[PDB]
């Protein structure tokens, strides 16, 4: 059977009561050898580099605006219908499309993170265009179906970045990368893209403990909460991806991603079981996020939400995360 998103992808394009089209980024076609913002830390990788980062930053920007500028297009577009949104967030996408970008065989670890993290959140937006019941691609399909063969491409590339590693390696950025590898699954109809998400899944639902830790997450040793917390949106997106495409994974490993969530959750309460497994008190900073809980919004599709979780979901939404194609709580809605 083709692959399909969850069915609040298919809903309407809104008619909510006008932005202009700004040019589109230059597309990226360089190498993709970047700066770690984490640039001279130890083995936790978790002391900031302000200078590093800062020339990571400067070294993405034009990943970076395509990423926000085409994802929020795409929002305006679906909240308010104007064509003109439509025909822009298509004609940056198309535009990079076309010109190959982000395809660079010329990688270290930061720059496959760069091209995992922004086919996600491109492909995860164009995932509304593709199923919303008005069809808004119809008069598209030429741009369609460039936008469409670029995140294939782009798909088995990072696949390809991903496979082979030991469990010491694969942490939340494997995570990630078999989120935008579900999103390019479902949007492309690739079987075999959505095989690999799915069995990447299944090594995180093992890599979680029987108290509901992460081994390679506690290792970021003050920013651990910060890092369980940051895997949970890309794993609850691939489960409640791959439930409505028949695969059920919400009891694998005795349950592990409810047990992951509880944790997390346990510890945004109160800090102190993560201080004890680490034995550093724990920087809250990323927790008092609101828009970083956007997993409750699959999460509670998946599982039956206790009061704690469900008052937890609705004192945040709505949620926006461009990283998972912007307007989650209007797909999950
Ligand atoms: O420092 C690293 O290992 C990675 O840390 C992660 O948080 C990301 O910042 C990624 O871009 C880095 O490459």
């Amino acid at each position: 059977a083709d692959l399909v998103p969850p069915p609040g992808y298919y809903a309407a394009v809104g008619e909510r009561k006008a932005g202009s089209c700004p040019a589109v980024p230059p597309p990226y076609t360089g190498s993709l050898v970047f700066t770690s913002k984490y640039e001279g830390s130890d083995s936790a990788r978790a002391t900031l580099n302000v200078k590093a980062e800062k020339t990571f930053r400067s070294q993405i920007k034009d990943i970076t605006d395509m990423e926000r500028g085409a994802t929020k297009l795409v929002t305006q577009y679906m909240r308010s219908g104007r064509d003109g949104d439509l025909a822009c967030a298509l004609n940056w996408m198309s535009a990079w499309a076309r010109a190959g970008a982000l395809q660079s065989d010329d990688f270290n670890h930061t720059g496959k993170s760069m091209r995992k993290w922004a086919l996600g959140s491109l492909s995860g937006a164009y995932m509304r265009l593709k199923f919303s019941s008005s069809r808004p691609l119809a008069a598209h399909a030429e741009q369609s179906r460039e936008i469409e063969d670029w995140f294939a491409r782009l798909g088995t590339q990072v696949v390809r970045d991903w496979s082979g590693l030991p469990l010491k390696k694969i942490n939340n950025h494997s995570y990630w990368a078999a989120w935008s590898v579900m999103s390019t699954a479902v949007v492309t109809n690739r079987r075999d893209l959505f095989d690999w998400a799915v069995s990447e899944f299944k090594v995180a639902a093992n890599q979680v403990d029987e108290q509901g830790f992460l081994p390679n997450e506690l290792k970021r040793r003050q920013r651990a909460l910060a890092y369980h917390n940051y895997a949970l949106p890309p794993l609850a997106m691939i489960a409640a991806f791959a439930q409505v495409n028949g695969v059920d994974l919400r009891q694998e490993n005795h349950g592990a991603l409810q047990r992951l969530a509880e944790r997390v959750m346990k510890g945004v309460d109160d800090e102190e079981t993560f201080e004890e497994k680490t034995g550093e008190d724990q920087d809250m900073t990323d927790l008092k996020v609101d828009n970083k809980y956007a997993w409750l919004e699959p999460y509670c599709a998946l599982y039956r939400c206790e009061p704690k979780m469900l008052e937890a979901k609705k004192d945040r939404e709505p949620f926006n995360s461009f990283r998972l194609g912007g307007e989650v709580t209007r797909v999950f809605s």
